[PDB]
């Protein structure tokens, strides 16, 4: 699909807030022409599945303002310092929620915004939990729950898993759990 | 007990396209925290369905992510429309189809950290062919795809699009029956 590829001519960034930092790019596109394109940069991230012994998943309620509501979300966070994500997967896991996995898998990379930022995340599968301790940090607001997987598909039918990397996590987790896809 | 309540908003960023709102918030500590995220207008996708079975996909770049994604045709509310509005149009745009049977299945929040947008994913059926009419910057191509062939490619890794994504899952389970 080498034909639809636009080149980039020039970039720089536009603008730094307190956190985001905005890329505007001049690209020239396959009709030759010049167009501007405008993203935000981000560092990338990890989110797990957390999978008890009980066959219930781990997750979290918390509060997101950018859309005035508290969603159900599987456990993640941002890559730091350019980490191999499953490292930022571990340490997500055990700050959010108290656990350790010692079974990590690897399932996919979704990219969730792809008209106006770089942000990857890379989902992982945790498997043979122990639990330790909750550690937040100031500023950050989290309230651990067991959700049965049949429980979640119900819910992600009814719209109320909106999140797409927890929707995204509940269908892969489906899809393990059914013996589709392992 | 979550809820953060605002203290103040401010638009602190207008570029070409994306708009950044800043707010002051009161969170569950009683303490002050900034909370920075972009104004989306909302949006719409659709799952265009063929008397075939074959659905309709559009492969275009994406340069924020410097790749050619597989996607389902998409696009932004205009002027706080209706989003059934919304896909119809992007439907004909994109793709050349219309469409006499809709159905609303989900919204999808994509960026939850860091933007507003909501997505409303539509299935669409009974079709009729006419033509592509892109706008200027926009080149999308139009591509027919099995959905099992589909369900092959996100399990290995190649519809990372999230919305494209979703829109598989609720398909195979439609097309299951078990939706
Ligand atoms: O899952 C996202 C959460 O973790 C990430 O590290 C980000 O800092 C922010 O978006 C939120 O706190
Ligand atoms: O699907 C997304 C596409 O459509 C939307 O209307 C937006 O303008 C932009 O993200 C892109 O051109």
């Amino acid at each position: 699909m080498k034909h639809l590829e636009e080149k980039t001519l020039s970039t720089r960034q536009i603008f730094k807030g307190r956190y985001l930092k905005i890329e505007q790019d001049q690209v020239q596109a396959p009709d030759g022409r010049t167009y501007t394109r405008e993203y935000i940069l981000h560092p990338g991230a990890a989110m797990m599945i957390p999978l008890l012994p009980n066959g219930n998943v781990v997750m979290i309620h918390q509060y997101r303002h950018a859309v005035k509501k508290v969603f159900l979300e599987f456990p993640a966070g941002k890559r730091d310092h350019n980490e191999e994500t499953l490292l930022t997967a571990k340490r997500e896991l055990l700050e959010e929620t108290g656990y350790e996995a010692k079974d990590w898998k690897f399932l996919t990379t979704i990219h969730p915004v792809i008209g106006y930022s770089n942000e990857h995340i890379d989902l992982y599968l945790a498997r043979d939990l122990t639990h330790l301790e909750q550690r937040l940090d100031q500023g950050q607001f989290i309230e651990v729950v067991e959700v049965k997987p049949a429980d979640l598909m119900q819910l992600v039918l009814e719209g109320k898993v909106s999140d797409v990397k927890t929707q995204i996590g509940a269908f892969w987790l489906d899809k393990f759990l059914r013996g589709e896809w392992n």
